[PDB]
C-alpha cells in the first residue's frame, strides 16, 4: 500500500537530510514532501526573526492546512512539530512515526521530554550557543561527526557541515504552552523508530520516552545512529512500508 509521507527534520537541520529517503519511498510509488521548518534549510528566515514554537512550525502547519491523510514522520526534536501537527489537524493523519525524535505526551508540558533530553546530561563539544531578544545554538562539526554522523557516509557528515544552521530548542515556549490535548495529539496512531547505536539520544533515553507514552508499534534500527535516514536509508524505508501497510 502507498502513502503521502510527510518529513519533518529537527533543530538546526532541513529538508536536505531526508535527499535520499526520499527518492526511494517514491520509487515504491508513495508521495512525498520534505519541509523546510522556519529559518531552516534554504528557509529565508533567521532563527533571531522566530520568536514562538508556532512560528518556527508555520511551514508544516501551513502545509497541513491546504492538504486537499498523510504519514507525519518527525526526526530528532522534529517529534515535537509533528506533535503541534497532530494536536491540530488529527483527522489528516494515518500515523505519526518518531524517528530517533522527541516523543511529548498529553500528561506533561510540552517541555517535558527536552527536559528529560538535558537529564542525560549531553556533551556539546564544539556546539556554539547564544541568544537572541530564546538561546541559539549552532552545532559544532566535531559533535556532529562523533555524536550525530558517526555511522554515515563522509559525504553525509559534508553536507550537514555545508547546510547545518543556527537553531532554537524553544524550551520556554514549550514549557509555558498548554499541555498537547488527548482529543487531538492523544488521538492518533504513533510509531517509535529507535536506533541502537545513537549516540546523542541514548537508546536508554528512547526507551524511556517509549515507556513514557507507549506508541502502538516500535522498531529498533540495528546499527543506527542519530541519522538513520543517512545512515540506515534502505532499512528505513522497508520499516516505513510497513507503516504506510499496516496504517492506510
Ligand atoms: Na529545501
Amino acid at each position: 500500500a502507498t502513502a503521502h509521507f510527510v518529513l519533518v527534520h529537527g533543530a538546526c537541520h532541513g529538508a536536505w537530510i531526508w535527499y535520499k529517503l526520499k527518492p526511494l519511498l517514491e520509487a515504491a510509488g508513495h508521495k512525498v514532501t520534505a519541509l523546510d521548518l522556519a529559518a531552516s534549510g534554504i528557509d529565508p528566515r533567521q532563527i533571531e526573526q522566530i520568536n514562538t514554537f508556532d512560528e518556527y512550525s508555520e511551514p508544516l502547519l501551513t502545509f497541513m492546512e491546504s492538504l486537499p491523510k498523510v504519514i507525519l514522520v518527525g526526526h530528532s526534536f522534529g517529534g515535537l512539530n509533528i506533535a503541534l501537527a497532530a494536536d491540530k489537524y488529527p483527522e489528516k493523519i494515518s500515523a505519526a512515526v518518531f524517528l530517533t525524535a522527541l516523543m511529548p505526551d498529553t500528561e506533561h508540558s510540552p517541555s517535558y521530554v527536552v527536559d528529560k533530553f538535558m537529564e542525560v546530561f549531553p556533551d556539546w563539544k564544539d556546539t556554539e550557543f547564544s541568544t537572541y531578544t530564546i538561546t541559539g545554538m549552532l552545532l559544532g562539526f566535531k559533535f556532529m561527526r562523533e555524536k550525530l554522523y558517526q555511522n554515515c557516509p563522509i559525504e553525509d557528515y559534508e553536507l550537514a557541515k555545508m547546510l547545518t544552521r543556527p537553531g532554537s530548542f524553544f524550551i520556554n515556549d514549550l514549557a509555558q504552552r498548554p499541555k498537547f490535548t488527548e482529543e487531538g495529539y492523544g488521538s492518533i496512531k504513533r510509531v517509535y523508530v529507535w536506533t541502537d547505536e545513537d549516540k546523542i539520544f541514548p537508546p536508554e533515553f528512547q526507551l524511556w520516552q517509549i515507556e513514557n507514552y507507549k506508541p502502538d508499534k516500535v522498531y529498533r534500527v540495528q546499527g543506527g545512529d542519530h541519522m538513520p535516514q543517512l545512515s540506515k536509508t534502505n532499512e528505513l524505508a522497508e520499516i516505513l512500508q510497513e507503516v504506510a501497510d499496516t496504517y492506510a
